[PDB]
């Protein structure tokens, strides 16, 4: 088997991404933020605190002829940019792009963050790093993937980000007209439960290239690019009036500048972000100062190639028995 489906940004920033998932019987069509940073598959529902929903579709378990309360099962995440939210959980049908997975774990939310609340276009997460991850308890659950695996025809999912415009999720093949040239596939760490890798190094602008081994993720669940400080003060070096606000949070850059490229690399090969896909725009309505779409991850602890990175590739997530990363340019 395989699945398609089309992946839109929420806003005009790319802040996030959302792809129609369907759940239950007849199918209820929630708008989910694909995640491969995370392992649960969680939704806005019937059960969510009412004072904690804003315009977002729920899922109605009772609603669904194939729903069954997995009995005694709760879940609660907190995530890198501490937001959060918990619930208990129900099996049901999931089918993404047409594909479908009969028993998926859909962790209904009971309480949502602010952050969640006043986000109406995103109705819940869809998580796609390693099952390991995922908060269920007393009964870790499987991701969406990894119960749909055995019955794709690759055992891969890949994502294709826009820049200010759709892309696509598919589950199960590798698109060859989708990418130019090569994919260039990397070695995957499992040991913290994410799709963990090791980039060759960097370059800014037109600059030489820099060989330096940086660990780091990738993170479709992250709006930004986050980097060593050492790489980020490089980058910002080449902006005139660039500067790291902690006011703001991070580096801002006057709205006037024009940005350039950054290179990441894997392997041999190169990946080139536009200087336009580091452009978050005024840091509030109206602003002269804009913010900066690659940051340091000091503090984090871990380096994330978030969508900034990827959407400036084909990017193939392969789960077989040794997992790899694949990149191509597009």
């Amino acid at each position: 088997s395989t699945g398609s489906a089309t992946t839109t940004p929420i806003d005009s920033l790319d802040d996030a991404y959302i792809t129609p998932v369907q759940i239950g019987t007849p199918a209820q069509t929630l708008n989910l933020d694909f995640d491969t940073g995370s392992s649960d598959l969680w939704v806005f529902s019937s059960e969510t605190t009412a004072s904690e929903v804003d315009g977002q579709t729920i899922y109605t378990p009772s609603k669904s002829t194939t729903a069954k309360l997995l009995s005694g099962a709760t879940w609660s995440i907190s995530y890198g940019d501490g937001s959060s939210s918990s619930g208990d959980v129900y099996t049901d049908t999931v089918s993404v792009g047409g594909l479908t997975v009969t028993g998926q774990a859909v962790e209904s939310a009971k309480k949502v963050s602010s952050s969640f609340t006043e986000d109406s276009t995103i109705d819940g997460l869809l998580g796609l790093a390693f099952s390991t991850l995922n908060t269920v308890s007393p009964t870790q659950q499987k991701t969406f993937f990894d119960n749909a695996k055995a019955s794709l025809d690759s055992p891969v999912f890949t994502a294709d980000l826009g820049y200010h415009a759709p892309g696509t999720y598919n589950f199960g093949f590798i698109d060859t007209t989708a990418y130019t040239g090569s994919i260039t596939y990397t070695a995957v760490s499992t040991k913290q439960g994410f799709w963990e890798w090791t980039s060759t190094g960097y370059a800014v602008g037109s600059g030489t290239f820099k060989s330096t081994s940086i660990d780091g993720i990738a993170d479709t669940g992250t709006t930004l690019l986050y980097l060593p400080a050492t790489v980020v003060s490089a980058y910002w070096a080449q902006v005139s009036g660039a500067k790291s606000s902690s006011s703001v949070g991070g580096y801002v850059f006057p709205c006037s500048a024009t940005l350039p490229s950054f290179t990441f690399g894997v392997g041999s090969a190169r990946i080139v972000i536009p200087g336009d896909y580091i452009d978050f725009g005024p840091i509030s309505t109206g602003s002269s100062s804009c913010f900066g779409g690659i940051q340091s991850s000091a503090g984090i602890g871990i380096n994330i190639f978030g969508d900034v990175a990827l959407k400036a590739a084909f990017v193939v997530f392969n789960g077989a028995t040794t997992p790899t990363l694949g990149f191509a340019s597009k």
